DNA sequence: AGCAATTTAAATAGGGAAGATAAGCAAAGGGTTGACGAAAGCC
């Protein structure tokens, strides 16, 4: 249910970002996404308000799905649709 | 009240033994370190 998870994703609150503080401070939230390095090994990130979401009813949220197979690639490139791709893209 | 000599050669070989074992227990803790966001009194 990878359309679902996202119009989730956005609504909870949805912050794809390659690029973060929330690594250094946890107070941070500042959260940038970086176009000119995604690559094929690229492991994007996501943040939502106190990390919530819904899996795929097989234990698995919306990052793991997203990190796996290069699955964040292929919806970046169009290979799920271009209404995932302007979903993924806002 | 200091003087004490020089060279020369220092053993070749053969042996350093294997057989055994090398414990089984039972323990190895959890206590703090949660931010964002939303009710709800309060200037």
């Amino acid at each position: 249910m990878i359309k679902e998870m996202i119009e989730d994703f956005i609504s909870k609150g949805g912050l794809i970002f390659t690029h973060s503080g929330r690594y250094t401070n946890t107070n941070n939230s500042c959260f940038i996404f970086n176009k000119n390095d995604i690559g094929v090994d690229t492991k994007v990130d996501m943040y939502t308000p106190k990390s919530a979401g819904i899996k795929n009813e097989e234990g698995e949220n919306l990052w793991q799905v997203l990190n796996k197979a290069n699955m964040f690639y292929r919806i970046y490139s169009g290979e799920l649709g271009e209404e995932l791709q302007y979903l993924l893209k806002s």
